[PDB]
């Protein structure tokens, strides 16, 4: 694999989000790797619904939380809707899949990536962004406004965003806190600082879709 990967220039990455108060942030994570692999796989970049698996991931807990496993298995068995058919509400409603026509895009399966695992991790994001969970709760992330971030932060993680790339140390992230937070709503996570769970957590649970 490279020493630089970024999706975000290979045109696999749509506009960073806002997900507002609402916690969704597994949703919006989904949703990245799901635009990603759409883009890798067909040439097209599309905007998909977060809102989709926020109503409709019943395993997920709506705006209480959830799991980004559990929406990419939600799109590998049946679908999910664009997100200007299903656009973002920043509250859990009804699913509305049903009524809203037929899927835009659907995968084939869901890989996690071996915990923990530094190398297993870079793997998956050359080959597609990839979802990730981090420590997001410390004041030191949250005020994070620009460069390599390495924290502090421990490893209670509990914010689901996306892994879009990486450099030699390094990894890229898209938040979905909007474009004001970071790096144009971006942070790059140290890595390679030989703590096996990562930066605030980062290796703790990481899937990515399968698209045949
Ligand atoms: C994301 C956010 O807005 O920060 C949101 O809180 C979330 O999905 N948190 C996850 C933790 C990450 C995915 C690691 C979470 O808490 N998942 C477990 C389910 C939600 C909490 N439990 C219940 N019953 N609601």
């Amino acid at each position: 694999i490279p020493e630089y990967v970024d999706w975000r220039q290979k045109g696999a990455v749509t506009p960073v989000k806002n997900q507002g108060s609402c916690g969704s942030c597994w949703a919006f994570s989904a949703v990245v790797t799901i635009e990603g692999i759409i883009k890798i796989r067909t040439g097209n970049l599309n905007e998909y619904s977060e809102q989709e698996l926020l109503d409709c991931d019943r395993r997920s807990y709506g705006c209480n939380g959830g799991y980004p496993w559990s929406a990419l298995q939600l799109v590998a068995q049946y679908g999910i809707h664009y997100r200007n058919t299903y656009p973002y509400e920043g509250v859990q409603r009804y699913c509305r899949s049903r009524e809203k026509g037929p899927y835009a895009a659907k995968t084939d399966g869901v890989r996690q990536v071996q915990p923990y695992n530094e190398g297993a991790l870079l793997y998956s994001i050359a080959n597609q962004p990839v979802s990730v969970v981090l420590e997001a709760a410390g004041k030191d992330f949250q005020l994070y406004r620009g460069g390599i971030f390495v924290g502090p932060c421990g490893n209670k993680v509990d914010h689901a965003v996306a892994a879009v790339g990486y450099g030699p140390n390094y990894i890229l992230i898209k938040n979905s806190w909007g474009t004001g937070w970071g790096e144009n709503g971006y942070i790059r996570i140290k890595r390679g600082t030989g703590n096996s769970y990562g930066v605030c957590g980062l290796y703790t649970s990481s899937f990515y879709p399968v698209k045949n």
